[PDB]
């Protein structure tokens, strides 16, 4: 499910200012992390990531590949890949609130200067 500039700006609203994390740099990070993409899962060596976010099961959300995990966000991985991102969002607050914005590696490196470009209007 590849959603849109706007898209991804109308339904992450609750994330405005969490954190201190602007909704422009948000719009960014997640185009970054998963092309919009809800249905995005990435593998690379003992790690499955997951959704819009690409939240891991190494330690969020607990799956198949990983019973295992710590499941922080006390959550199946799979709710991670549906079109309602309510659940993805409050477990985003719980990685923000932890290891902070640089879980999402492209935040430092593209999403820190010029922000106004992700914005959307009306
Ligand atoms: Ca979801």
């Amino acid at each position: 499910e590849q959603l849109t500039k706007c898209e991804v700006f109308r339904e992450l609203k609750d994330l405005k200012g969490y954190g201190g994390v602007s909704l422009p740099e948000w719009v960014c990070t997640t185009f970054h992390t998963s092309g919009y993409d809800t249905q995005a899962i990435v593998q690379n060596n003992d790690s499955t990531e997951y959704g819009l976010f690409q939240i891991n099961n190494k330690i969020w959300c607990k799956d198949d590949q990983n019973p295992h995990s710590s499941n922080i966000c006390n959550i199946s991985c799979d709710k991670f890949l549906d079109d309602d991102l309510t659940d993805d969002i409050m477990c985003v607050k719980k990685i923000l609130d932890k290891v902070g914005i640089n879980y999402w590696l492209a935040h430092k490196a593209l999403c820190s200067e010029k922000l106004d470009q992700w914005l959307c209007e009306k």
